[PDB]
């Protein structure tokens, strides 16, 4: 599985895409993902949320018009979700966030 920061970054850069283990979601409610129950591994075996587009409320990522920023979760592997995310952009720019979405990091 590529869940790891680099292995996620060194992929969306090469491949325009996230790996085949993400799944919106949208998605992964539709298999029974209940937040609550932290069961994803179990409607979703060896897969994490990542794709949905991230709104970017609070301006603390770069700003253009015409850009569009997309969240995946990052070190997941079962339970209940971590704080560990990915933040990438349709022009692929890459930050990162372990505080859930409080402090954006360069990483690409």
């Amino acid at each position: 599985v590529i869940n790891t920061f680099d292995g996620v970054a060194d992929y969306l850069q090469t491949y325009h895409k996230l790996p085949d283990n993400y799944i919106t979601k949208s998605e992964a409610q539709a298999l029974g993902w209940v937040a609550s129950k932290g069961n994803l591994a179990d409607v979703a075996p060896g897969k994490s949320i990542g794709g949905d587009i991230f709104s970017n409320r609070e301006g603390k990522l770069p700003g253009k018009s015409g850009r569009t920023w997309r969240e995946a979760d990052i070190n997941y592997t079962s339970g209940f979700r971590n704080s560990d995310r990915i933040l990438y952009a349709s022009d692929w720019l890459i930050y990162k966030t372990t505080d859930h979405y409080q402090t954006f990091t360069k990483i690409r």
